[PDB]
């Protein structure tokens, strides 16, 4: 993403595990933690602290640190929903985090998680929270899941969501990335192999999966919103989704709507000629 860094007027919420905001890669970031019901304190031995710190660093890691982020100048809203405790969290817990983020003025909500479903069915609370995003023009960007099946996770499969699958550095979809029917319309592939991110308590690690491709797309979406602001436009998250989907590049079914095409998305935004 070269020299583009984002605009502090664009708010990106990370709904994940705890984030170690004391990691050196976040020095200079504008991050606000919004306690919801899950613990907010990061632990170096926590699986969800690891997950959330890594995901957050992909977007908000600062230039010249150990993890350069995609949109280091955007405002980050950290909304911990995943827990280091053994217990899973529910679709209701997700819905609560989504409402927290919408109410805090998020433009983009990154959810690097979800639940496997038969048909993209979801609990009513989660359906309602996603509807709230759609009604307020807040873009939910969500992980497709790693099962590798003709199947769907929620919230990735839900209306107006941007689902994100994983590709390798040659642009081929990973085996371990889901490709259910709804993703052909609203899913894109982003880099998901050996993605650099921060570790709670210090250091970095390269991780693979749709959870790590997801924040790359959220970051790019944030840069596109930032460009809208620069142009004197009202930020329009659902338009940014449309631009990302329209500009996605061909690779059959495991390509989803296509591969993330950042230069193409910017060219379409700049020309005004989306069709």
């Amino acid at each position: 993403m070269g020299s583009l860094k984002g605009d502090h007027n664009i708010r990106v919420a990370i709904l994940d595990g705890p984030v170690d905001i004391a990691h050196p890669c976040f020095q200079g970031a504008d991050l606000t933690v919004l306690p919801t019901l899950a613990p907010t304190a990061a632990r170096s031995d926590g699986f969800m602290s690891a997950h959330g710190t890594h995901v957050a660093s992909i977007i908000f890691g600062q230039p010249e640190t150990s993890v350069p982020g995609i949109a280091p100048q955007c405002r980050g809203l950290i909304v911990p929903i995943f827990s280091d405790d053994r217990r899973r969290i529910t679709q209701l817990d997700l819905a609560r985090g989504i409402e927290r983020a919408v109410n805090a003025g998020a433009h983009i909500i990154n959810i690097s998680g979800g639940e496997l479903t038969d048909f993209g069915e979801a609990d009513g609370w989660l359906e309602n929270a996603v509807s709230l995003c759609r009604q307020n023009n807040v873009l939910l960007v969500a992980a497709a899941g790693n099962n590798g099946c003709d199947c769907l996770h929620v919230p990735a499969a839900l209306p107006a969501v941007l689902a994100v699958g994983a590709m390798d550095d040659h642009g081929h979809p990973l085996d371990f990335s889901n490709w259910g029917s709804t993703y052909e319309q609203q899913g894109i592939l982003a880099p998901g192999e050996d993605i650099l991110g921060a570790k709670p308590g210090g250091g970095t690690e390269r991780l693979s999966g749709t959870a790590f491709a997801t924040p790359i797309v959220s970051g790019v979406a944030a840069l596109l919103l930032s460009e809208q602001v620069r142009r004197g436009e009202t930020p329009d998250p659902q338009k940014v989704r449309q631009l990302l989907l329209q500009s996605a590049l061909p690779c059959a079914r495991r390509c989803l709507a296509g591969r993330l095409n950042v230069s193409g998305a910017f060219t379409l935004l700049k020309g005004g000629d989306m069709s």
